[PDB]
């Protein structure tokens, strides 16, 4: 359910977006990365229709982190219209991710 995105369609997949979209961005070395992975598909199923989700892996794809002030993983953000409106930095529980989204839609 949740597309990979690199450097080279970021602009297309996630910019240029007709809906929100969800960035999950995540490496291999990550530990809490792999601990939401399976968070951000379910609820990727939950916001069909209404967010589009996406993983972005900061090792592949270390230009489009560093323009988008990934210092950290994981670190999810949320674009709207092509801007960032919401950055969730660090593992946080399903709820308080759908409340933070919610709020956006
Ligand atoms: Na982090």
């Amino acid at each position: 359910s949740v597309i990979e995105v690199t450097d080279e369609n970021f602009e297309q997949e996630v910019l240029k977006s007709d809906k929100p979209v969800l960035v999950d961005f995540w490496a291999p070395w990550c530990g809490p990365c792999r601990m939401i992975a399976p968070i951000i598909e379910e609820l990727a199923k939950e916001y069909e229709g209404k967010v589009k989700v996406v993983k972005v892996n900061v090792d592949e794809n270390p230009n489009t982190a560093a323009q988008y002030g990934i210092r950290s993983i994981p670190t999810l953000l949320l674009f709207k219209n092509g801007q960032v409106v919401d950055r969730l930095v660090g593992a946080q529980p399903k709820e308080a991710l759908k409340e933070r989204i919610d709020k956006h839609l």
